[PDB]
């Protein structure tokens, strides 16, 4: 059940919304990128995965930007979600920010977040 | 000009769509994930970048799957269009693969891409 | 104090051992590189940190050869000592193996791992 | 021949001398930690590796504190010396700065780093 609200440990909230052919799409709200807005994200996992036990390998990636704020940055995550009777989606992530070419070495950050469904 | 037809250095062919909402699609082929087939990216990029020099900074997602093959994995490049007279997209990536809970520490891989408009 | 034997929640054991000029000693066991063997680690940490919180930013490295049993890889951690009640080193890490110029794009690994004194 | 004086695209100079058993040392200066000063590092290398093609996988740690200034962070490299007529080694890296628990999530950067004797 990959459809859903999922949350963090931080406090992120995360909804989502999977496809039948594979797109995700859904909502984001709660920082790294910023704290008090809602953002949108788009997404793609694959629509058959293995049955003698893997994660569905996924991934998504949020623009800072709606009619509130701008942060002119990017994040993508990218993981899987393990199945079981405890829902888990373990990704690492990354950080673009918009920067210079003289700046080009400190633009991109790097992380990790563990979601679940319950909060 | 964000939107066209951008290659590699090694060799992948990305052909991409861009949205005046900030959305990002078109069709992605040539490997890391699978090499003869052809894959379809979703993303984002931030619509208002800075003026007083900046990248534009993007990410999108890739799910290796289609009707021809299934490599159970999905990449999320996470990256910075440098304006110019040289169009210049410089990325960040991971690759992430369906595995299970003991093989959980080899999922993730990292890498570099960099990626042009003339091949 | 960050001298002694840390653990991890998979099960490695990393006993360290630091310097005064800020050099870092010590040997590992315990898989991501291969299980049932002592390899050798080397690192460095600053000496003198701030004192309105922060952590003691380290890193070392553990090239996975000894006499037992060879993996032609790397591994280098990158994080810092948070001080407290509870000492806790949080830690992302790279794998670096060693392949061909063809197989360049998948030599490079990615996680994380959280370390503490007590198993 | 691992052993001798790196430098960059950017413009970083890299002094090594490699070891018999496997370990690394020698000096580093020219930013990213901090411009006009000379850093010292430490590291590994695996002393046996493949004849059948392969890079000599690698890795090293330099913390930024020295007699001039102190930066409060670390930096760890992790690639390969592929061996050729033309010497290169190509790196993945990780910069570790001192936060505190609040601001954990935007304490460790990523990038690449390419290198080579000729400047």
């Amino acid at each position: 059940g990959i459809t859903g609200t999922w949350y963090n440990q931080l406090g992120s909230t995360f909804i989502v919304t999977a496809g039948a052919d594979g797109a995700l799409t859904g909502t984001y709200e709660s920082a790294v990128g910023n704290a008090e807005s809602r953002y949108v994200l788009t997404g793609r996992y694959d629509s058959a995965p293995a049955t003698d036990g893997s994660g569905t390998a996924l991934g998504w990636t949020v623009a800072w930007k709606n009619n509130y704020r701008n942060a002119h940055s990017a994040t993508t995550w990218s993981g899987q979600y393990v199945g079981g009777a405890e829902a888990r989606i373990n990704t690492q992530w990354l950080l673009t920010s918009g920067t210079t070419e003289a700046n080009a070495w400190k633009s991109t950050l790097v992380g990790h977040d563990t979601f679940t469904k319950v909060k």
